[PDB]
């Protein structure tokens, strides 16, 4: 006779998803169904509100998004892959993002969600939890759209950067706005060659100095230019020292946390400008942002020399301190 | 329910569906053959057993408690039984299946391994039996025990015979202290634990010998008796050195061992037991015991 013995191993090609029920799911809607406890256990479908072709599974208080080629009930119709490219290209920042993993064969696609509809800022730091690793590294990983098309991405690592560069091109653009961007070397108020967005080249009054640093920086005979390329990675390594000394600092890393990564870059706006212990000695204005009152704290800030020696910069870092957003810079 | 999706089942069922595919992903119903009242379903590669008392599409009805005792009832060794675990709240129930329609032994062996330790120590176990009633277990200990006293109903009443039930403390036939039976005062129940515990022994004894492991395998659950039976009197070592009669075993030809046992010093020594084991060695039925 017949014995079949089934155990927990995913040993070849069939398509079984490793770890489905492992990690934890970032999630900024709640599903409700029943009160009971222990039927979470128990298969349960919902819409996602406001979209179309979306039903989720729950299981284990997990979100399963299911896709299937022949028409059924329960699973998804098959969905589009989008035009932008996994290698290169970005999502905007106001759209919000659904992040999965998992797995597809011969029309049946089964993908545990781990973001659903959150932003890409909250994203980057929900897949960086080592709990989720497992489930990040033996599965195949993907983004759905807004407009429910989908992003296949060949590896997690691929995934995360992608989402890296989806963040900071805002604060990019934000401070070519505010700062600049040079792509030839220029010397600055003070007389120290620059280039970029505000990047210091050297100490050293030489302007061969500073084409041999910019080399040094580059690595290639730059000739004392660069590609916005180029300044885009400057500004990106920048940016992460600039978060760096922010969470060394005992008053701006408590602020820091506690707001969206939109308001992170006003004020790391702000530590552009004036330097890391300038913006600390801020203050009495971070502690109004940390309790979320927008309208207060921007009038405080606006009670600044900064306000009046930058007006025009000042507005738009306060602006963007009221609403979560960069409803300041347009045009 | 803790670990609901750890360890391994172990079923006499075929789906009517694909295994090892991305297919498992999704929830699949199946309503159990033969059985009314015993719908399940599979996610992931495991059965899930629910009951509800509210009406439901993919639930079944809440199941009758069977009048077995669980500490010293025994279900009959001819029947399949479905070992499962999981939790109960608010009149909902939610197991998991670690055993679906397998035999007694074949359960036991499953519920012992390592993989399935943690899901068995922190969930409530339950035997759901061929008759659709269910025997709760106070936890998995028991359980393992209530299938050993199942198995164990025929070879307990032959060594009982050949060895006797002792509840107080006698003397072994070497000098040796010696109470239950054949165990080197106490209730029968104490004793039959003990008996399950020596029959554990033997057989774990008899797979580490070389000499009986191979022998032992190609016998019926009757002839095995018979041999462990053996051990009892006179431990591995000896019948391991009975290897004329032993191999003619392993060629599955009786009664040409019926005589070759009656060849040894042990028949002239012990006669009438060892009639008894020959008798039972030949026909591998109880019809030497049933008196």
């Amino acid at each position: 006779f017949q014995s079949m013995s089934d155990t927990m191993v995913v040993n070849g090609s069939g398509g079984v998803p490793a770890f489905l029920f492992s990690g934890s799911t970032l999630s900024s809607y709640r599903p409700n169904f029943e009160a009971n406890s222990i039927t979470i256990a128990l298969p349960h479908y919902v819409d996602l509100p406001g979209r179309s072709n979306f039903k989720l599974m729950y299981i284990m208080g997990f979100p399963i998004d299911t896709e299937m080629e022949k028409d059924s009930e329960y699973s998804n119709k098959i969905r589009q892959e989008s035009k932008i490219s996994k290698t290169e290209g970005t999502v905007s920042y106001e759209q919000k993002i659904t992040v999965e993993t998992g797995q597809e064969k011969d029309g049946v696609k089964v993908y545990r969600v781990m973001v659903l509809e959150g932003t890409i800022a909250e994203s980057i730091e929900h897949l960086d939890k080592k709990e989720n690793e497992d489930i990040l590294n033996n599965n195949r990983n993907r983004i759905v759209l807004a407009d429910n098309t989908v992003i296949n991405f060949d590896n997690i690592s691929q995934l995360k950067e992608f989402l890296r560069r989806s963040v900071n091109i805002v604060i990019f653009e934000m401070l070519r706005i505010d700062e600049r961007l040079r792509l030839k070397i220029y010397k600055d108020t003070e007389g120290y060659y620059t280039i970029g967005i505000g990047h210091l080249l050297t100490k050293s009054p030489s302007l061969n100095a500073a084409k041999s640093e910019l080399d040094k920086a580059i690595g290639r005979n730059t000739n004392g230019v660069i590609t916005k390329d180029e300044a885009e990675k400057l500004f990106n390594q920048d940016v992460d020292a600039a978060v760096r000394g922010i969470l060394r600092n005992a008053k701006l890393k408590p602020v820091y946390d506690s707001l969206d990564a939109v308001r992170r870059a006003a004020l790391i706006n702000m530590v552009f400008q004036m330097g890391e212990t300038g913006v600390a000695g801020f203050t009495n204005s971070l502690r109004m942002l940390q309790q979320k009152r927008w309208d207060e704290a921007a009038v405080n800030l606006a009670k600044s020399i900064w306000y009046n020696q930058t007006p025009n910069r000042a507005k738009r870092v306060i602006t963007t301190f009221r609403t979560g957003t960069w409803d300041a810079y347009k045009n």
